[PDB]
């Protein structure tokens, strides 16, 4: 393994943006792998829990309505974890940010 940090699209990049005191907290990782991806966020679950997180985003690479599926359902069981709730599935059209959750208007 080496993977420097290249402009080359195509991985998976984890960006979680949490509203704590700052971005200073923020836990952005690039993979390449589903495994790799469950293992960052399985880690990433446990600083969001280790924080004052009040609320907070994680926006998985999911170009293809296929990634925004898969990659989409691990991140609402990570959050589904830290709350035993409904959680939101957000997808604008590259990258999936699950925060919150849909109410009203459906």
């Amino acid at each position: 393994m080496h993977h420097h940090h290249h402009h080359r699209s195509g991985d998976i990049q984890v960006q979680n943006n949490n509203t704590c005191n700052g971005k200073t907290f923020d836990y952005t990782y690039t993979v390449t792998t589903e495994s790799e991806l469950q293992k960052v966020l399985n880690e990433l679950k446990d600083y969001i829990k280790k924080q004052g997180c009040k609320r907070s985003r994680t926006s998985i690479t999911a170009r293809t309505k296929k990634e925004a599926e898969k990659f989409a359902a691990i991140l609402i069981k990570v959050y589904a974890e830290l709350g035993y709730n409904d959680i939101n599935v957000t997808w604008d059209g590259d990258t999936v940010t699950v925060e919150g959750q849909l109410e009203g208007v459906d």
